[PDB]
């Protein structure tokens, strides 16, 4: 009674404070305005029409001509607003354009992959899909300024980006845009005249950044426009907000204090876990609750490391921007900001589920946790079998529909599409348009096996295992009644 | 036999009459035309295009320029219709514009939140997000009439409104529009010329009201246009119909009689409940059916109170409107009308579920109610655990997606989005566009745990508890067969 | 062995032939082209734009002006096609316009419902919602021709139609359009000039018909445009195809022979059922399979009656059309054609489920039918309770959302919306826009009770009852093993 | 121990290698770019607007006039791109138009089906729906060139296509388009002038092909435009990519080696299966795992046969194209390419499920496979009953909605629509617009029976059968405990 209950109360109170501190960190990271901030930026660049007298937008850029219309018209009419009655430009009035934008481009060599000898009469040229081996180093067109000559990824301060069809590395050819509107449009017109953008060009980035004074919040923009070798064009985007500068109001000091307290909490857990390793040399790794604790500790250490080694020291970049009007390179920081934010979120998710360990001081909740534990083995056993059939079905679907329907375009997405089908969300009209024989057969059979038969085995396994724990508890009550 | 069955018959008949009276009140409150009435009003103002030669509408106002186009063109061309061949204006011919509209505006001070010293070269101004502390009291632009000078919430007859991004209180700056069309457009043009609407402006209300003679039904309009500090614009609306005047036809007298009868019914319940409190001093609060009765009684008292203290005496406002052509302020009444309508609905919902108490005079229905009662404890025990995992998942989702996807924009909505995911309704394409690594992982894992494992524990708990009551009833039949 | 098996074989073979004949009738009624026939007609009139230089269509007619644009432009440019190089008009070339269209209108009296005395200064007129009592009999505008004078429902050959907001009876004011295009447009222009269509007008029908020579198929059109008293406009439509003339090819003779055979089959069933009534005077109505048989017999008699008393003798109408160029009134026949088609379908549905009676000559299928029979009582017992909670929830939803969201506009639809919610199809964004406090609460609670708790009681009832039949069969095998 | 485990290890390792080889074949067949290739082609022809100054596209061609606008404008402006500064045309620059397109047409005779004698005054012509009997052989209009004279399916090198409303066989009338743009437009204008396309015309194909040099990938196009006799127009499409030429890079040699290895694997299986037939003469066909093996063997033989007899020898066609500028007829090869791809996919699906046979060397997975085996009989027994009710419901729905809603247009699709309804995806608004009485009743009843009652019997059958295997294993443990 003395050692158990006191040690549980010691552990619980400290864990609850650790949770509260963790929830204060999450509340500080995410301000509730932020959504609307990014939404307005997206509306400006993505959703708006390209020119005044047509339907098309950024989201559905089809041609190279279309992309050229976007860069000349609506890209600029987003970035450069006529000054309110120096000549520094704002967005929406409230947001500040930092320095200038940048148009970057990669390109692939002439004859980078060999053509079959059957069609050597007609075709005298070829360019294959992006890879670091096949990327062009040589000059291009007019030999004039930085815009046309290649520059390596260590020469620039740029990193690799994970694009849609393929990963695009570092940099090659790039123009820095002007701070004024009329000079920019002249530079873009000169690029269009001399055909800077052509067949062989693969990845094109339009990058820049903004800062909102009102809520103290930087934000970067990365308009990637992939050109697949196939022919047409694929777009994407990224709007990452970013609390770059920290210390301003009383709320920030309070957030800073919590982060320091979190550090001491993590330190205490690390001591407590590894003290227990000294006691139990090889008996410690098998218990579930301890394993979960170690994972929370490791994530927290990684979060701290990302915060200290990288995210803190970056103020050097911002100080360089303060003294000039050139391009400011945030892009490398944002990449770590997202990664930090990811890891913190997963930490929170695991921290909340750990709370279970101190729930079972009531009878009913205790029996349910014992049911869940005993069923785990059977469910895991079934889960393998379920996945085998699931992944075969996905492979079938990929082989049939891969060409036609967006849903199953890559194998990565095919799984997730099938998961949506189980719930109740599917683009059936498109499947049926792709293949009228097998398409609906795949769909019927999948529903018939997965939804009526196999998903109910999970249930049957749980069901019976619950009944067996209730009978076990009834016999414990009846056998105790017989003994007394 | 005598005391039980007679007292049940006494209670049942009186309860059934109380239910019928309650259903007559609900039928009287809601006329089946009402939907189409509000639909036509919404179509006029929300859905229509802003100007003649463009795509945009009210629902997707992006810029301040856009809002200005709406107020000058389609707002007025909704309100003011060319008289059919005094000069009083109608809507659709059948509806009557009451008096005039009102354009209200709030605004925040210059330099209400401090700027960081790193960017003190470029930025010389700032305005933070709405709060009562930071709201501007001082004058503005031309010092001319009521439109530009501040007025407090007790000086005006206006209340606080619960807006989208933040709660907007009382009033500040406001113009009353003209009764004719051509004077209004001149006043709106003069506002646009002198920049009455600028950076720093937060909440803007366009209010007015209409009355339909044909079905005797007033209706208010509240076009709120929020300006978040971020930069752009967010719209909303509210179309509340309102049976203001009552006594006209034989149907209204019948409705009035029912409301009076309902009053005596409630009075009788109150006596019956509190007479039972005198009998059972501390044994009464634990039984479910009695607790439900007390809650129905409290709601009914609150409904009566809202009807008498406020909703009835408001005819003073309507009488003031009858003698003039100025702005009529319905807005304060409507707020209570909705609250009444809410509470009445919840009363009805609880009243219907109370009917259960007099269902169990058949064997099968009795066993099911006994199953539901015994399972309640286990289900409640599980419900806590289910919610812990659910709310952790929501917290994870909020941390990942909060910036990108509309669905999880606020924590309040994040829960409800997850509930939709379980059923079969989700915007998957948007999640995947926000975060390709973790986004679909969150979705898979959530489906895997919640939909295949955890939701089936509810079922398993019910299932086994039903089987145990059936075995208990079989042994009661078999043990009675052995005794006889 | 002799009496049972022979009598089962006698019954089965005759029933299978009756089923095959019934499936031949259904195959004959529905030709697989028919869908595309109606689809093209709908595209022409509903989906197309009103004028050349605007967005709006028939489906979203908002104003009276809009309706006037439709009748003058796209209505006529659908009906009248420039003759291919008599002057008889076609649709798509392949379809034939029969005679002419008709524009019918109803109207309500001046001051049909009394106005409150508070607003007697401004409002000097009123018109209430459609009813037969309040419908106007008197003349109107210019006293000229049939178009402006009222005519009763027995004077015309027209019936009542079940409209959307209210049932519209017979007729009142109507113009028959011309056979040529240029005369029609002059008549429509003259109506628009003198304001034939005004405030007080309620229901407006644009009726006509077409005949396709190519597949031998008539089709009627009923463009109803309701004007609710509220102010705006509501549209609907109806495109009923119709095999009017029968005897042409060998397929029709074969269909006719099957219908005659079906008649003798029904006759034989009637004798067989009522012979069994003579045997078992009051022991016959309780068994399920016999009850189902009687219902199939009654429906078949009703189907035959509708076929003979009405649908056959109508050729008189078609013969009158053959001799002239006036309006042909199909409308009364179509009403019975749909009713016949409904009843036949329900007959087929019941006939197929009757097949169960001759399935149970295998052991496994027999046990399942015995499980389904024993569970019926409990499920029925639960079904009542389930519906009580369901209908309370619907009543709550109706009281909250009735004004705002289309989904719950009428109580009839509210039920069906809730059924969709359970499956996985809901317009959540609209509910949340209607009421942010209670709206999502209604949705959460409904999902929590209905989807996690109550729908699984059905399952639990079945589950346990199946297990009890399996134990009963195991003891029958074990007790038979002990006896032998 | 020696014979079992060694023979299992022999079988397992060889099967795993066979699986890996099979997965290498699938990875080789489907390149991850392919989706985007077909997507860009579809965007060009389907989604784009017809003319510059209107809304309509290919997907929603309504009229013959509309089709004529497509062929004259956007068809050509897709195919023919202005040469970059011989005169050979490209698509997107990166893709190559092969030779030329082809416009093919079928037509039906005058008076092919007899008209009723009641309407012999007005109608003097008729054309019925496509069939080989009724197809026109005779000449047409100007007797000039190949475009107007009929040619049979054995005279041409063309096959039958499975269209939407009806199967269209071989060929009749066809024009080969020019290699240049300006000659094509003159030929299309001459067709439009002399009314080559008229009433009576049924199927129209616009065929051509492209080749991408960059990724070595041919692709065919088949723009079918069906004219139903009803009146209007129905479109469809088909974009089949095709790896025609093989041997180029090291990856292809590796793929070729794997295909040869697969051949020897299949050969070994065939010997192993039929060696076992020699041993067990009539005891072999009843076991499940052997039956599955035979089916995988048969599919593989069919896949090999399709690869050798047809898909390999087709290079003759490509060699004929290399020497000329005429039409190249790929169409016959593509048909087999899809069929091969189908069969391979189904082979993969079955191969993956075969893996189960070597899973059961752990206790938990073994019990689940024994549960699944014993339940199979009951589930199969229930499945029949379930389908009877399901197919009756479908028949009911078809009879009601067949005319109105797209969903249930054909009986083939009606089944699949009902399957979607169970999951949570349904167009409810359309059903309700088709029939307000019975429409929602069908939907309620279907949900009530199928979703709450019948789908849970599957579950109940599994549930109890799992519990019975767990009790059987518990008694095997307890009886073994008693014996020891
Ligand atoms: C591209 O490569 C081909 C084949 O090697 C060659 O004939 C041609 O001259 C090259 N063109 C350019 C512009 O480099
Ligand atoms: C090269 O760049 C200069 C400016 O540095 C510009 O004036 C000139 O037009 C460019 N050369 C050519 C050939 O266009
Ligand atoms: C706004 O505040 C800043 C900083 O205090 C000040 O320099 C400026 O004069 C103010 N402007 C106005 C218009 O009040
Ligand atoms: C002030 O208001 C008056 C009308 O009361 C108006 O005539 C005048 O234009 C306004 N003053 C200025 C400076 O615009
Ligand atoms: C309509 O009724 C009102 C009230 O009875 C009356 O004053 C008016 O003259 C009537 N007008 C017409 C056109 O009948
Ligand atoms: C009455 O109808 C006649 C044709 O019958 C027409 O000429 C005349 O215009 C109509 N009367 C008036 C006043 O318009
Ligand atoms: C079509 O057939 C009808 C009926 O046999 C005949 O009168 C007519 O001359 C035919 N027309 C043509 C163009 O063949
Ligand atoms: C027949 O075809 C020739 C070309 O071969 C063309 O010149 C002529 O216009 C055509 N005949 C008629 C009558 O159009």
């Amino acid at each position: 009674r003395e050692k158990y209950l006191k040690s549980v109360l010691r552990e619980l109170v400290t864990y609850l404070l650790f949770l509260i501190v963790l929830c204060i960190l999450t509340y500080g990271m995410m301000s509730s305005n932020v959504y609307y901030y990014t939404r307005m930026m997206s509306q400006l660049f993505l959703d708006t029409p390209v020119s005044k007298t047509e339907k098309t937008n950024f989201k559905t850029l089809s041609s190279m001509e279309d992309f050229w219309k976007f860069t000349e018209g609506s890209l600029l009419d987003g970035l450069y607003w006529k000054m309110q009655p120096d000549n520094r430009s704002f967005i929406f009035y409230e947001n500040l354009l930092l320095g200038v934008p940048r148009i970057r481009q990669l390109r692939v060599r002439n004859g980078s992959c060999s053509i079959p000898q059957d069609l050597r009469d007609e075709i005298k040229e070829c360019y294959d899909v992006y890879s670091v081996s096949s990327e062009d180093r040589a000059p291009f067109g007019p030999r004039n300024g930085t815009a046309w000559i290649y520059t390596s990824e260590k020469d620039l301060n740029g990193s690799s980006h994970w694009g849609i069809i393929a990963t695009y590395s570092g940099a090659g050819y790039y123009l820095d845009l002007s701070r004024t509107r009329e000079e920019t449009a002249a530079q873009v017109a000169s690029l269009k005249k001399n055909v800077w953008l052509d067949r062989g060009t693969r990845a094109t980035f339009i990058d820049f950044s903004v800062y909102n004074a009102n809520i103290n919040l930087f934000c970067v923009v990365r308009l990637l426009v992939e050109f697949p070798a196939t022919g047409g064009v694929i777009p994407s985007w990224q709007f990452q907000p970013l609390k770059l500068i920290r210390y301003v109001t009383t709320f920030d000091f309070f957030l800073a204090a919590c982060e320091i307290i979190f550090c001491f909490f993590i330190f205490y857990y690390v001591v407590e876990e590894i003290l227990e390793i000294r006691i139990h040399k090889l008996h410690y790794f098998r218990s579930f609750w301890n394993c979960l604790d170690v994972v929370i500790v490791v994530l927290s250490v990684v979060a701290i490391g990302i915060n200290i080694y990288r995210t803190s020291n970056v103020e050097v970049l911002l100080q360089f921007l303060e003294d000039q009007n050139t391009f400011p390179n945030f892009e490398h920081l944002a990449y770590w900001q997202i990664q930090f934010n990811n890891i913190a979120a997963v930490t929170v998710f695991f921290v909340w589920i750990k709370l279970f360990k101190f729930i079972n001081f009531n009878r009913t909740m205790s029996q349910l946790s014992t049911t869940m534990s005993r069923c785990a083995k059977d469910l895991f056993g079934f889960a393998i079998m379920f996945f085998i059939i699931f992944l075969a079905y996905a492979q079938l679907a990929y082989l049939v529909f891969g060409t036609q329907v967006d849903d199953f375009s890559t194998f990565q997405e095919c799984i997730f599409t099938q998961f949506r089908i189980i719930l109740g969300d599917i683009n059936f009209a498109e499947i049926e348009e792709a293949n009228r024989v097998l398409g609906p057969i795949y769909f019927t059979t999948f529903v018939f096996f997965m939804f009526f038969i196999l998903l109910n085995m999970f249930l049957a396994i749980i069901n019976d295992t619950y009944s067996e724990v209730k009978s076990d508890l009834a016999q414990q009550k009846a056998e105790m009644e017989l003994s007394d």
